[PDB]
């Protein structure tokens, strides 16, 4: 059980514009050993890991609300087909390491480019 993330998605043809709006994360792990975590996310492309944004980070909080948005330019149709976009939940941590809390992978030829997806999307284990 690792959360459920909300996010939006709005693909513009003529632009080669991506945009993505992270809106909110609820039910997430408490990560340290005092049951908090400070979440925040990491939206990237593969396989082109070139461009990726971080939302702000949300201090000890299970049910961070971002309403964030970032748009990925330059991503013609005939390329952004056989991408899948990544959204990667960490818990911040200023000294180590970033410990990831999960992910939610979205393989762009297996949606709908031509309407605004919005969805909840449950976590999957991180990596490693």
């Amino acid at each position: 059980k690792l959360g459920k993330l909300q996010y939006s998605m709005d693909y513009d043809f003529q632009k080669g514009e991506l945009t993505v709006n992270v809106i909110q994360a609820a039910d997430l792990p408490g990560m340290d050993m005092s049951g908090t975590s400070d979440p925040y996310v990491k939206v990237y492309l593969m396989p082109d890991k070139k461009k990726k944004f971080e939302t702000k980070v949300h201090r000890k909080t299970l049910n961070p609300v971002f309403n964030e948005s970032f748009t990925f330019k330059n991503v013609p149709y005939a390329d952004i087909t056989g991408k899948t976009l990544i959204f990667a939940i960490y818990d911040f941590d200023r000294f180590s390491k970033h410990d990831q809390i999960g992910q939610v992978q979205v393989p762009m030829n297996s949606i709908d480019l031509g309407s605004v997806i919005e969805e909840w999307r449950d976590l999957t284990s991180p990596d490693n």
